[PDB]
């Protein structure tokens, strides 16, 4: 079959579970706003089951009963910036869907921060606008192949002088072994 | 009021007329496929009237009634990249649009190859299909602001072996002067 026409019709359940799996990452950034950084990461996505605790305590942060989440993965990551050797970022996040619409919702992360909103365009691409004090990002993210994520951002930042970031990560996924 | 839903209402003409300006553009691209490269360029986006030579010929070629065209620009740039010092990259093409319904359409370019193929998707987002013998480029193209243009590209390649090569561009409008 033909990959492109299948995404046109991939559902907001499917893309997260198209997600699952390990994943190396390229980040390319600029800020625009006259930088431009390059970050190598391992990313680890995984199935968060129902009785997960981060999960449970992001639902109950919020007050959304846990059942009517459609869809809830882990994502785990450690990389390297140019900016910096000697030096290694490490992150963890639980992130938690609901269905407003079809093809429309919320996403709740790990912690206190304003819903994440999200679309799932007509093309199978995830758009995500997530929010912060110091900033607000927006992202889109699709599968270029079914082994192979692109993710374009942007971030509008304000620590000091405002300031808007813009990123490329290409995420190829580990090879069979 | 606020652009963003200003944009999900845009038609493919008004993206159009918003990108004729000068531009700055900064472009991120990396060989998936291991390779990372940085290109500066100025952009010169202009209207294209219904005579002009360019126009008639390319509709001519692809045998479309210039009529039935929707709308056209002309694009020329000049850019260096770093992987070259004394060398700078020139170009120029012009593009025409035409809807097959309201969002979607063809785009024929200065030459032989098939014609583009274009979405404008519900958020405001441009999305072109372009094709080449040598290659296939997907390009995602956005105004993150009235003055800023996002680009989030993917090229299949076959220069000897396959290649995918992932880009961000982005562009600034030249500032009041």
């Amino acid at each position: 079959p033909q990959f492109e026409k299948i995404e046109g019709r991939m559902s907001v359940e499917e893309f997260f579970e198209r997600s699952v799996g390990s994943w190396r990452s390229l980040r390319s950034s600029h800020n625009i706003a006259a930088q431009l950084e390059e970050v190598n990461s391992d990313i680890d996505i995984t199935q968060v089951a129902a009785d997960d605790s981060e999960f449970l305590d992001i639902c109950k942060t919020y007050n959304f009963e846990p059942e009517k989440a459609c869809s809830s993965i882990r994502m785990s990551w450690e990389g390297s910036s140019d900016w910096d050797e000697n030096e290694v970022i490490k992150g963890s996040t639980v992130l938690v869907l609901y269905k407003d619409e079809e093809r429309k919702g919320k996403l709740l992360r790990s912690v206190i921060p304003a819903v994440g909103e999200w679309t799932m365009q007509e093309d199978g691409t995830f758009v995500l606008h997530t929010f912060y004090d110091r900033a607000a990002a927006e992202e889109r993210i699709w599968f270029a192949t079914p082994d192979l994520r692109m993710r374009c951002s942007i971030i509008k930042t304000q620590h000091g002088k405002g300031v808007l970031t813009a990123s490329l990560s290409t995420e190829v996924r580990d090879k069979s072994k």
